[PDB]
DNA sequence: CGTACGTGCGTTTAAGCGGTGCTAGAGCTGTCTACGACCAATTGAGCGGCCTCGGCACCGGGATTGTGAAAAAAAAAAGCTGCA
């Protein structure tokens, strides 16, 4: 096992900017898909 | 059914032409060095996997607020005059 690849993205940074302007708000995974 | 737009005319304008004179700056060359590629070593930021726990989808009941449809009233219009 140990596969699906390793596929880079934003999304750490996505949430981490998120978390600037808006601390107490989410996002599902489709929306974070978009970003 | 009313007039905005196409046609044609006379009047006016300035584009185009060809020419001249001047130079800003496009673009090329040579020099030199600051910067970015390249490399190996190192390791923590970010990856996948995994579990949890509350957001959010779904439910039922009733009040309330849009959203419109019909029915009822109000009005404007149509036809009819009876005098002066
Ligand atoms: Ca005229
Ligand atoms: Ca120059
Ligand atoms: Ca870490
Ligand atoms: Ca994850
Ligand atoms: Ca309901
Ligand atoms: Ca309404
Ligand atoms: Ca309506
Ligand atoms: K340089």
């Amino acid at each position: 096992k140990r596969k699906r690849s390793r596929k880079e993205s934003y999304s750490i940074y996505v949430y981490k900017v998120l978390k600037q302007v808006h601390p107490d708000t989410g996002i599902s995974s489709k929306a974070m898909g978009i970003m």
